[PDB]
């Protein structure tokens, strides 16, 4: 097939600056930074990720996959650092997962947000469809917020979390692109709920049996019948009768265009999220600062 001409870049650890640390946990620490290039007068905010051979293995087929794509709404690797343990640089996304975001700022997230976002993510995932490249764990939780108004999907480095699963996978351990459209509508279910975990109190066992029975994850009270049959419909039995993600985009932007007929939330209108609008939206010198979808671009 096509040959990958994916451009690795080699950062050195004296053009970027830890700042400080934006979670850390069982993989080690996530650094919020900068990258200061040569003499490029540009400072670009960052997260940078930081010794046994299988986890360095394991670190560089991540950035592979992540240096290997270029869309609006997928996450890029900007480079990697190769000290005493690989160190791997990617764009700052401020907001952090879109989880923790509507768990946070349900009482503030409008019908338009809600939909924008689900477009947004089927077009990173039709992009990954394009690729031929399957997520195998798209969850909220690896979606992450660049501004309230632009996410982009993460963790596609693996490419086991059987409630976001499609049952192909479960029981034949079977991975396509349709059993990612069954991921989505979960992903969509967690966001509609405002951060609701899906099966909660249920076992992971037990989950193969109810989908064979014909259960599903219940109607979130702000859905319409129009948003919850999509859902419903990214859960057939039958990945072919399950929606494409170009399908996705079509319809989720159609209900983006009348968001309060799709939606109902009590307190829309008069809800708001953080905005370039917002009087200081953008520690130290915040001067000849870029966003990495501004700097050389591929
Ligand atoms: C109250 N909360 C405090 C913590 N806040 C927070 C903000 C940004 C990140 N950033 C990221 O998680 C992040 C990434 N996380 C995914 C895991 C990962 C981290 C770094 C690399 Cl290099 C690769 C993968 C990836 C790229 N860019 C990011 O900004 C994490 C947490 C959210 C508000």
């Amino acid at each position: 097939e096509a040959p990958n001409q994916a451009l690795l870049r080699i950062l050195k650890e004296t053009e970027f600056k830890k700042i400080k640390v934006l979670g850390s946990g069982a993989f080690g620490t996530v650094y919020k930074g900068l990258w200061i290039p040569e003499g490029e007068k540009v400072k670009i905010p960052v997260a940078i990720k930081e010794t046994s051979p299988k986890a360095n293995k394991e670190i560089l087929d991540e950035a592979y996959v992540m240096a290997s794509v270029d869309n609006p709404h997928v996450c890029r690797l900007l480079g990697i650092c190769l000290t005493s343990t690989v160190q791997l640089i990617m764009q700052l996304m401020p907001f952090g997962c879109l989880l923790d975001y509507v768990r946070e700022h349900k009482d503030n997230i409008g019908s338009q947000y809600l939909l924008n976002w689900c477009v947004q993510i089927a077009k990173g995932m039709n992009y990954l469809e394009d690729r031929r490249l399957v997520h195998r764990d798209l969850a909220a939780r690896n979606v992450l917020v660049k501004t309230p108004q632009h996410v982009k999907i993460t963790d596609f480095g693996r490419a086991v979390p059987i409630k976001w699963m499609a049952l192909e996978s479960i029981l034949h351990r079977i991975y396509t692109h349709q059993s990612d459209v069954w991921s989505y509508g979960v992903t969509v279910w967690e966001l509609m709920t405002f951060g609701s975990k899906p099966y909660d109190g249920i076992p992971a066992s037990e989950i193969s049996s109810i989908l064979e029975k014909g259960e599903r994850l219940p109607q979130p009270p702000i859905c319409t019948i129009d948003v919850y049959m999509i859902m419903v419909k990214c859960w057939m039995i039958d990945a072919d009768s399950r929606p494409k993600f170009r399908e996705l985009i079509i319809e989720f932007s159609k209900m983006a265009r009348d968001p309060q007929r799709y939606l109902v939330i009590q307190g829309d209108e008069r809800m708001h999220l953080p905005s370039p609008t917002d009087s200081n939206f953008y520690e130290e010198d915040m001067d000849d600062v870029v966003d990495a979808d501004e700097y050389l671009i591929p």
